[PDB]
């Protein structure tokens, strides 16, 4: 009834899971391969999940184990390990100060669960490339965010598998609020939708409010999941705030599924994409442009909303950025 010491070795990693910069290829390595497993249920007994919604373990332990197995482990940046990166970054992103008390367990539990499944079953190309290619998913949801629409079915359809369903035990009125912000969330990871939510962002820094002191307000559906949404989309696009030999991974890891769709894209002759181009890219240069127009100034906002407890993460872009540009 002991550990075995590569579960020691794991189980000392993960006493890192409420902090940014959490080796999480470590503990892919150490899990054999389920970081995405380990790191939700150390989050939900973490955060008292299973008893709050009375949530079997073995019901969360399979539906998780079949979560992780749907991402793809031939997909180089989004697969499992990208799932639980962005599923213990939106954890701590909900525990920062300024939103102390603010959410509720459902909420919580909404944000989470969108994280784990936001990606599942990404096979490794854009959108785009799906629907140029004519492809099945693209003609299923009309071109229209496609692989968004994809990782929600795929994740709310595994819940009907044998012991999976980690959400019996809520009501009719807690499952319809909690489909409905997870359907809120995933959608918004959508790049397309970027500039939209910023904008609504910035909108809410402008007019925001704090009660009792520190803490935000937030006083409609609107707001709360707008909130919500921009938390998750900055885990989706946080490696460039993590030290840097996380960030230098996950590159070299979106660089490998970028060239790869490069390559498949001539192939067949398709016209090559945004620097997906093996040869004609330099990596360098794309990450600093990314950074200066979009995680930048996403991250910006989100460091004022709760000033000025994201300040050491704004200085880690900023310094990513530095370093980058210094080629
Ligand atoms: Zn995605
Ligand atoms: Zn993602």
């Amino acid at each position: 009834g002991v550990k075995t010491e590569q579960e020691d070795v794991l189980a000392k990693e993960l006493e890192d899971v409420n902090k940014w910069g959490l080796h999480v290829f470590r503990i892919a390595e150490l899990s054999g391969n389920r970081p995405l497993t380990v790191i939700m249920h150390t989050i939900f007994q973490e955060r008292d999940l299973l008893k709050t919604f009375k949530i079997p373990v073995d019901t969360l332990i399979t539906y998780l184990m079949t979560l992780e197995d749907h991402y793809h482990a031939d997909v180089a940046y989004h697969n499992n390990i990208h799932a639980a990166d962005v599923v213990q970054s939106t954890h701590v992103l909900l525990s920062t100060p300024a939103l102390e008390a603010v959410f509720t367990d459902l909420e919580i539990l909404a944000a989470i669960f969108a994280s784990a499944i936001h990606d599942v079953d990404h096979p490794g190309v854009s959108n785009q490339f799906l629907i140029n290619t004519n492809s099945e998913l693209a003609l299923m949801y009309n071109d229209s965010s496609v692989l968004e629409n994809h990782h929600l079915a795929v994740g709310f359809k595994l819940l009907q598998e044998e012991n999976c369903d980690i959400f019996q035990n809520l009501t009719k009125k807690q499952r319809q609020s909690l489909r409905k912000m997870v359907i809120d969330i995933v959608l918004a990871t959508d790049m397309s939708k970027h500039m939209n939510l910023l904008a609504d962002l910035k909108t809410m820094v402008e007019t925001k409010k704090v009660t009792s002191s520190g803490v935000l307000l937030l006083d409609n559906y609107s707001d709360r999941i707008q909130v919500l949404q921009n938390m998750v989309h900055c885990a989706d696009l946080s490696n460039p705030t993590k030290p840097l030999q996380l960030y230098r991974q996950w590159t070299d890891r979106i660089m490998e599924e970028f060239f790869r769709q490069g390559d498949r894209e001539r192939e067949r002759g398709m016209e090559i994409s945004p620097m997906c181009d093996k040869h004609n890219a330099s990596v360098e240069k794309s990450q600093v442009g990314f950074i200066d127009y979009i995680v930048h100034p996403l991250w910006e906002t989100w460091a004022d909303l709760v000033h000025p407890d994201a300040q050491d993460i704004l200085d880690t872009l900023e310094d990513n950025r530095e370093w980058y540009q210094s080629t």
